[PDB]
Formats: C-alpha cells, structure tokens, sequence
C-alpha cells in the first residue's frame, strides 16, 4: 500500500530466527535431553531495530534477504506482528534463511551458539539500486558486506546532492562486527554507531578514547556515537564537545539481548524528531535501560 | 486389513550440520540448515512409504504452523493423516539436533511442548479394520495398556488371517513403560533402555527380558553399529550384522529405520532372521544419507 513520501525509517541488515533453549546441563554429544523451555524470536540488528521503532511509534521498513521457505514465513509473521514494513525483502532464490540455535545452561548462564550458516547472498548494491528511496525520511545500514553498502551509500548521498535541506534523507551507519572490511563504512553517513566491542578490538578502552581515537575517520559533519553498556553511551559531533549520558539500568536485569539495537533505534528515531544529540543520546539510554529489565521487546514504551 | 498405523510422537526437527560438535559456552557457524519431519513413529511412516508400505499416523497435534509444516511433509510422503488427535491445549514440539559432519552423531535438545497424549478414549474412536499392523511408541503407557487390550479384545473375534499384528516400542529408560513388554507380538528394546537395566549388550538384554513379553511374541534390540537380535519362543537367539556406509553423514532416525524396516518386511511373510537383516540393511543406507530420501 501507499507510504507517504519522507515518512519511514529503513534499516538494512540481517534477520534471523533464534532458537533459545534453556537446559539443565549441557547436552553429551549423541544423545536425547528435554530442555526446560524454549523459544523462537527473530533476531539480527537490523530486524531488532525496526521492532524498536515500530513500538516508538516510526513507520519502519526492514530490507534484507531472506529465501522463500518456512523459516521465512515465521520471520514475515513476526515483522507483520511487530507492524514493520516488508516491501523491500531480497528474496533470494539459493540459500537458507538464517537461523541459529542458542543453548543456555541454566547451572551456569553459559550460552552455546551454533550461528546461521553463510548460505544466503546479501542484499547487493544492484539490489538496493531498485529502491525508490522516496518514502525513506532515515537509512540505517547495519555494517555487512561493505564494499557493496558503500555504493548504496553513495546512491543516497547522489539522491540528497538534488534534494531541497528537508526532503534530504538523514543516514545512519553501524560498525558492530571486529571485521577490517567495516572500517571503511566510517566515512559514511550523519551518525556512525560503533560497539563497544570493535572499539575494545582496536585497543581503546572506553567510549572517549574509542570516540577521540576514530573521530578523524568519519565524514565532515558526522556525529560518532559509542554505547559503553552499563557505564552509558557518548557522542562526538563536529563541534568536538565529548557528549555522555548514564545508563538508566533496571531495578533487577531479566533480559539484555537486543538491548544495543534498542539504543540505536532510539537514537534514530529521537534525531529523527528533531531532538539533539544530547537528548537522543539520553533517550537511547532510557529506552535500553527499560529493555534490559524486559523480557523481549514489550512494554519498552 | 491394507495399512500399518504407527502410534506416538511428532516433531518439528531444527537440524544444523556442523564440521565438529561445539565445545560448551562456544561460537560456531554451522554448514547447513534444514527442517524436518521427526518424532520415532512419525520418522517410521516416512520410511514406511518410501518402503511402499500404505501406512497411517495416530498422534497428538496442535492447530498452527508448525502442524501446518508436519502435516504438508506427512502428507508429501502419502502418510494417512486422518487419525491425528488434534489438541485445543499445547503448541506442537519442536527441537533442536546437531548432526555433527565427520561421524553423523545426532545430538537432540527436545521441546515437549506438554500437549496431552493419545488417549485410550481417542483411540476407542479408531476403526481398526483397515490396518494389518499397529505399532504403538511407548509414552503413555497406563493409556497405552488400554489401547492393547482393545487390539487383543478385537483380534479374538478374528479368525488368524484377519489377525492384526501389534508391535511396541520401548525406547525411553521409564519404569512405567517397562508393562508394555508384556504386549504385542514384535517388542523393539532400546540399546538405551537394555544399558538402563545393566544389560551390556543385545544378547545380555533379551536373554534378561524375554520372561517379560507375551507368549509367542518376538523381543527385539538393535545395538547401533553392532548389529541386531532378535529372540522368540524357539529360544534360539538371532543376530544380524550392522550395514555401515563407509561414511557416516547422518544418524538421526537410524532406529526408527530399523524398526519400520523390520515390521515392513515381517507383513511381507518373510522370517526374523530375513526381517533383523533388512532392518539393519536400510538403517545402514539411512546413516550415509542426509535425511530418508533415497534409502530405497
Ligand atoms: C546500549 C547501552 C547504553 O550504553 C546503555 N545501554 C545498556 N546496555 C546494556 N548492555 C548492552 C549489551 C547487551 C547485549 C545486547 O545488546 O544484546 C549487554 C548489556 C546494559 C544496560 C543496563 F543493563 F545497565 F541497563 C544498559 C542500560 N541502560
Ligand atoms: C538400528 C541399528 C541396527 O543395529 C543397525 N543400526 C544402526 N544404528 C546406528 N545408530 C543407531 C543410533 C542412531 C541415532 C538415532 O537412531 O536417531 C545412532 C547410531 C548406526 C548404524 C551405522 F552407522 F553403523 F550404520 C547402524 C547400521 N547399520
């Protein structure tokens, strides 16, 4: 159906269905154990992302690949009952849609995961070259296969070149992988999302150091963001003020899985209502927080 | 008198091949992912068919898209369908199995779902005239005894060409299904339940078990890669030899191959010996393939 023009948030990424099962002990390779529960969710960054926003209340739409099959039908469903907007699925004709499957032990907290298997092609630069962007107000990209992202970053970045200042298309990128290849999605869009982790693996030891050492390879004008976890998040813009906001943790944690793609949806979505960056940074705490004493995604709002 | 129904569980396997199987509180990445068909009398009608055998399935379901996959594979494979228990209360199970690459070792963490079991009223319900054989996985044993009497109480007033034949399954290692060695004229023993008992192999197990089934009836137990036995009221004990594949992909279901195999070829007349032989012939071929495509 009919999307007003400027109107949605797009991320690009991978969707995935997670298979949780919480067992007493540790299975013994070759043999039968009734685990305690179990559960799908769909999962991945991107797909996370656009729960987050819907429930924000962000008209969403999620582009990635997926094969025609089963597991993409719970994966459709799931989107659908989380209200975002599938129109822009690479439907891919080989390949599996991935899914993983997540075994918790519950005498220790261990978690053991057998990933998705690298099957399924990737939404590609020619893939992306189709999308009429037009409906698009902000296009979060989840760092994947860079060299093709970085032609669908120049793509939007051509499109805003013969855009009036508000009907420009505001972009968003995320580093979240210690992979080199990510590196180069630094000197793309408005806002540059980079884990803790990849910081930790390039050697900085906190969200200033991660923010002050990468600084230099963003695009003029890009602001850097880095969530820290329990110790908050930081900002850096062009005017070179370190900006920080506190965790807002809950009063008795329950589940932190998805809890970063709650702050960058967050974050999105403030700067997307014209919020600062301070406020969006506080915002994106907030939420997080909120999530990390929820079970999934309900009641974030 | 034309088709063999099998009585018990199915489930929605979520199969991940990996290269090695994963250390605990690891990060691997699989090779390949599939859905399949599982449960034991469920992977036995799929061999069934395969086997050219007409067979039904009597089970426990709940309506929803996990049934909506079984029920579409069930019906692919031509497995009559008709007598599914359908539950208003439950989600159908579901698991998770790792089949590790280099030796086809299958590793299940199983999701029962707590959907209520195949009652003896729901089996009341059954016509039991189109079936020659009924195998029956043991579950609800108390229920199932039931279900026993009433084949034992409809083939007294059977002349014995109109006889139908009973076999059981007793794979879990739970002292209550240990009263279901005294039904059915075929009774299957796992390798499993035998070592429970402290039985150290096939032979061990159904010299241990045998005062404990039906008179005339044939105690069976297969022992993986090294073969199986087969015991009846003669007391000569039968052994067959395993058919390994010189590469061993995929493990999970071997048993269930085994055990439809046997019965299979038991309704076509041919002996135990003939029977065990077959049994571990397409289990064998079962085990260096991905799935039960192609074990015929
Ligand atoms: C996004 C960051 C901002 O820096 C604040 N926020 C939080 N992240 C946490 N984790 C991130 C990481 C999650 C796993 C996953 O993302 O899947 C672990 C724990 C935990 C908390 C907590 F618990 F303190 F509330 C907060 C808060 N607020
Ligand atoms: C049924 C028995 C007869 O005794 C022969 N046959 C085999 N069972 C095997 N397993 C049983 C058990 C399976 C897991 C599962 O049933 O889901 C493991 C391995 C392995 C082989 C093998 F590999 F050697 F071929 C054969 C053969 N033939």
């Amino acid at each position: 159906g009919l999307v007003p023009r400027g109107s949605q948030i797009l991320c690009v990424g991978l969707v995935v269905l997670d298979v949780i099962s919480l067992v007493d002990k540790y299975p013994k390779e070759d043999s039968e154990i009734r685990c305690l529960s179990q559960r799908w969710q769909r999962g991945g960054n991107a797909s996370n992302s656009c729960t987050v926003l819907s429930l924000l209340g962000a008209p969403c739409a999620f582009m990635g690949s997926m094969a025609p099959g089963h597991v993409a039908d719970f994966l459709v469903a799931d989107f659908r009952r989380r209200g975002v907007d599938v129109s822009q699925v690479a439907w891919q004709s080989k390949g599996d849609t991935p899914s993983s499957c997540c075994i918790i032990n519950n005498s220790n907290g261990n978690r053991t995961i057998v990933l998705h298997d690298t099957s399924l092609p990737d939404v590609s630069a020619t893939d992306f070259e189709k999308v009429d962007l037009t409906q698009f107000k902000w296009i979060h990209i989840e760092g994947r296969n860079a060299s093709e992202q970085v032609k669908m970053l120049q793509r939007i970045d051509a499109h805003n070149t013969r855009q009036p200042p508000e009907q420009k298309i505001r972009v968003s990128v995320e580093v979240e992988k210690p992979r080199e290849e990510l590196f180069q999605l630094f000197g793309y869009g408005d806002v540059v999302f980079v884990s803790k982790d990849v910081a930790k693996h390039l050697g900085f030891q906190s969200a200033e150091e991660a923010l002050r050492g990468l600084y230099g390879r963003v695009r003029k004008g890009a602001v850097l963001v880095c969530a820290w976890a329990e110790e908050g998040a930081d900002a850096l813009g062009p005017d070179g003020k370190l900006l920080h906001s506190d965790a807002f943790p809950p009063p008795r944690v329950v589940d932190t899985l998805g809890a970063g793609d709650t702050f960058n949806a967050s974050v999105i979505f403030s700067l997307s209502q014209g919020r600062s960056v301070q406020e969006a940074l506080r915002f994106g705490c907030q939420v997080a927080g909120k999530k990390c004493g929820l079970q999934g995604f309900d009641g974030i709002v």
